[PDB]
């Protein structure tokens, strides 16, 4: 029923390969080692039934530049439910506990949403990036076309247009 | 369990309440005498802040944000140190090692390395605690392409954990607002 927020640092072992294999069953193997590599270095939002982990999303600390201001990002990463715990509305609690963690840190949350978890952001007050989507990538600003209509975010402390230029920083593997 | 006297805690920038957030900020700015922006206060901003209390007050304080640092075309996951301020009445009595002691595990728990920008005087503390200072040219990933920042070299340190860096390589770390480093 609630999210627990656990900084990565404070995951004992045993609670982070829980969390790496649940997350990876929930996306039937579309989650790879980079993607696991994005979920690290933030804060958790985990929810327990009996010991058993059966819902996360992490929300790790980036820059999104955006009219040339490289803003401090709170990014969502591996949001998942366990299969069997699915449409209890779990993702709702999830989300709260995300939000909360954006509302009190970063200057917006942002994150690369499926189509059919679209409705899911927007109800909650995300909004879809309707400009070309980038990344600042070693060799300079890479425009990034295969997460063009993936990307949401959750403005805090300020009105974005949304259809200007969002420029992500660069990592491995998927950059959105 | 012991009474936890002068053990750092370490809470999420979402977690401060706003008095303690603002005795932090009040605390760094005055414990860097005039040379912390509104920018550095930024820096600080987003991650997990190492706190020492005393008699309800901040007595120290260290941040570790995470960014990327680029080696060798790899974005190495990175928990970079801001903000470390010992309040000047409690300096001398070794107060900065425990808030490393909190930082250093946030690194070895969630990161591929520390880093962080010394002082040339605190280059000591940082080196007998396994710090490695940065050899190499330093640059900045900005928004026109790579560029230099050597007022930044021979400040760096570098926490690896386990992975093997060439610290006479180029180092280069992901842009921002204010000072880079
Ligand atoms: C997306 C996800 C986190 C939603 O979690 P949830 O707690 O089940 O969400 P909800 O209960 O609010 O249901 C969301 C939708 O899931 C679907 N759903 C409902 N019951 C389901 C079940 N028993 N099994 C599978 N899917 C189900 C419905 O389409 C529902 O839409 P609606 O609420 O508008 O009617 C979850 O389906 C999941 O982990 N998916 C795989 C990983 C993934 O795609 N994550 C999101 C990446 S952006
Ligand atoms: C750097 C700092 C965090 C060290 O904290 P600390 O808990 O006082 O550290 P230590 O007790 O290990 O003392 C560090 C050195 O400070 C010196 N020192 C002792 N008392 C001191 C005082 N009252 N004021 C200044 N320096 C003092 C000594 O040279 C000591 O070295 P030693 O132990 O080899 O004799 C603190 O001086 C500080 O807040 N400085 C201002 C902000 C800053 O520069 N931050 C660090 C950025 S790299
Ligand atoms: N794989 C695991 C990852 O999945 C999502 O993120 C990814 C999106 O799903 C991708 O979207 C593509 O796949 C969708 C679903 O098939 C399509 O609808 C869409 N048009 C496609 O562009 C997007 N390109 C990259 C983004 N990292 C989660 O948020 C992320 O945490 C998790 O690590
Ligand atoms: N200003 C407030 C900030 O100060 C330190 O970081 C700054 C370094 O001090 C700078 O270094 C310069 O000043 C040193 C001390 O005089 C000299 O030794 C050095 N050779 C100089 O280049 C460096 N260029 C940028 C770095 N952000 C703290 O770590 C940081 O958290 C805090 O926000
Ligand atoms: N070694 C120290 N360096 C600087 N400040 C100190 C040190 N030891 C004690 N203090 C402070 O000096 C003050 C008096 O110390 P105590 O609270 O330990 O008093 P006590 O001896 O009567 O029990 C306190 O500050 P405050 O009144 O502003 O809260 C205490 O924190």
């Amino acid at each position: 029923h609630t999210a627990r927020l656990v900084h990565t640092a404070d995951l004992d072992s045993e609670t982070r390969q829980d969390i790496r294999q649940m997350v990876t069953g929930a996306f039937a193997g579309d989650f790879t080692e980079t993607d696991w590599e994005h979920t690290l270095g933030g804060m958790h939002a985990l929810i327990w039934h009996h010991g058993a982990i059966i819902a996360h999303a992490a929300v790790i600390q980036r820059r999104l530049i955006y009219r040339g201001n490289a803003l401090r990002c709170g990014y969502v990463e591996g949001v998942a439910v366990r299969a069997d715990w699915r449409g209890q509305r779990l993702v709702s609690a999830l989300l709260d506990a995300v939000e909360q963690v954006m509302r009190g840190a970063y200057q917006l949350g942002a994150l690369s949403s499926s189509a059919r978890a679209r409705r899911l952001y927007a109800s909650r007050g995300w909004l879809p990036w309707h400009g070309p989507t980038s990344v600042l990538a070693p060799t300079g600003p890479v425009r990034t076309p295969d997460d063009d209509g993936t990307v949401f975010v959750l403005p805090i402390d300020i009105s974005l247009d949304t259809s200007a230029e969002l420029m992500c920083d660069w990592r491995a593997g998927d950059v959105w």
